[PDB]
């Protein structure tokens, strides 16, 4: 298929050895006119196919949306572009990728599902204990390629801050497919991380502790600013 | 088709709630060195095939010119791009979209359709008496991609102004399949209005009041210079 | 095939009406890796194809190089770019066409042929009296694009002054296919012309004198600051 | 064949009187999502082909990997974009294509595989003896079209630097695949190198000490820094 047997074979046996609870993925886009727009939805069907044959249809929902049949779906989830996937579990967690999951993004997808799943951010208990402090809402964008070997552990990273604080909402941004954000924000190196649409940015995957200093930075002064 | 069944079924709903005076739509297209031509030509038919069969396929016809064999319907309509869109009714508006309305400029092209066809701007009154003193060709350009949520409610916006006025013409303008123009007017953000072709310009899909400041601010400079 | 049956056969005529003197075309491309770039080829064949049958097929040929292939020739006209089109008779003039000429441009490439075969300009005599001057490299550039129904005239009548003037080059570049140069040069409307690369530059397709003065007025700057 | 015959034999022959020893190919192709990666992988397996036909099978080979496939591989060879195209010899000498080496790049392409392969940069004596005490990264960057004459030079000469130097790597990149980065570099003309990412900046196929001095000057900026 669009995943030959390799992939497919060693991606069941990852959800089977780390799926945990439900997962609902969500895709909007609007592919009428746009042949190649349309495959983002058969990478998700098929990846959402082999992990519910390894883990259970009924653990993991893949609900593809067109924003011109269904308008308030799309603004439910705050949808500005497409395409969007969202991944969530009971509750949205704000965490969205505007793209075509494709590559070594795969990667990112397949994570970020796990971890979804499995309710829990990788992040220490010392980076848990500042986060918490937070809250005032943060958007974190991360643009990444689908080729560059270091965006997927910075992209999930970015999920997991998402998934562990509900005033921070993370993005993983394909720059190719959306050149003019890419070139708003100057991006050139990948990845690059823009906070709250400029007030913190930085190159390159970070160490835990370093991405919690650029979020703490961006909430101290997004403070101060509140008065 | 390009338009699938759920899509189709949400355009009759639309048109049956919608239309009501006859629109014409026409299409500037060539054989060769336009790769989104044949893309543009299949989706407008797929379009029009489907309205027409929701409210009347005598009120609403198609037809697509190829410039080479129609130089003067080509030169009537000021053509000099294609693929190249006129959504008119029994005038001509200066409603124009340069590019393939696909993905969401697609919602830009049926709003364009039904707008149209009744025959009035979704403006307020307010806007309405005074975009009447507007007696100067005023050119508006509307820079987009099929992918941005916000270009749509501009693109329309734009349009609800030519529609309005017989001194304005409005274009829809695909950035991507338009770069060298999107260059020159310095087109990163979407959506980008650009007025004159430089005499005013913003971004965003800004509220219809500031629109109409815009287009205000424009007139007084051109009405100044013509009276020198 | 590119061209119809129904176009070949107005050719056909029109070749017969005012073909004269043999015609020379020189096609430079290297669709290497780009398969819609092979469309000028085919279409310069059929065109050299149709005209030869209408009045013999030795009056005018059609040789296709490949920079690749043929650095040398490539070098002995100042081609710089692909596709690059060369319309000569026993004498290169000078006369030029950068890109697909396609569409409406496609009766720029047919009167060029013409034109040339008959070794006369379209120009009056009162314009060649003066034209005769000049005697300094003069560079005109014309940019069009395929749908725009005013080129055409304006590409001739620059490819009459390269006919007319050992000093004048005349090169129609389309915007489309060389958005470099339409980026630089700030090309919106067309036509657009520009004489040595922006010493003079107008827009639309001006009446024999205008054009004359143009060409002039750059002679004027280019003398002075010769001797100057 | 993306090489027709006539290419073919040109290269076959090129090949005889220009290769030496023996050169890895490297290209970096995604199968979901890139066009021009299908087209660059059948187009570096024919050049292979042709050139090992010619100078033997074990002289000349190629790699073709996935991101996702070999991810230690891709971070290796520092690659972000595909189609990227590495070329070297027993080492790395940080050339690199990023895009399809399509019409007169192919130039490009084929030239760089012979220097490579001769472990000789077209440089004079002079600016190599300077080059030696470059010992900071130094990136170019050759901004390019398929179509513009002017490009292989520039290009070639940039990988030259890099052929020559450890530190230095040279990146010729297609502006019309770039278009993100093109903008942001401000490319318009072509070539357009950029170096150190915007330390310096310059158009045009300058002459080999034009293009050392720009070099020069940003390793002497960077050394000042360094030393402070």
């Amino acid at each position: 298929m669009l995943l030959n047997l390799d992939v497919r074979m060693q991606l069941k046996e990852l959800a089977q050895k780390e799926f945990k609870e439900p997962v609902s993925i969500k895709l909007f886009s609007q592919a009428i006119g746009c042949e190649s727009c349309q495959t983002a939805e058969e990478l998700l069907k098929e990846t959402v196919e082999v992990i519910g044959e390894a883990v259970g249809q009924d653990k993991i929902k893949l609900d593809i949306y067109s924003p011109f049949t269904h308008k308030e779906e799309t603004e439910k989830y705050g949808v500005d572009r497409v395409p969007t996937i969202v991944i969530e579990g009971d509750k949205d967690y704000g965490i969205r990728y505007i793209g075509l999951p494709a590559g070594l993004e795969f990667t990112t997808l397949i994570n970020g599902i796990f971890h979804v799943s499995q309710r829990k951010p990788q992040l220490s208990e010392k980076t848990l204990e500042l986060l918490q402090v937070v809250d005032i809402p943060i958007e974190i964008w991360v643009f990444v390629t689908t080729s560059c070997g270091y965006c997927p552990s910075a992209a999930v990273m970015a999920w997991d801050f998402a998934l562990a604080n509900d005033y921070i909402t993370s993005k993983v941004i394909d720059a190719s497919e959306n050149q003019d954000l890419a070139e708003q924000f100057q991006v050139v190196g990948v990845p690059k991380i823009v906070i709250n649409k400029g007030v913190a940015e930085f190159v390159g995957a970070q160490p835990e502790n370093a991405f919690l200093g650029y979020i703490m930075a961006v909430y101290e002064k997004l403070k101060r600013e509140k008065e």
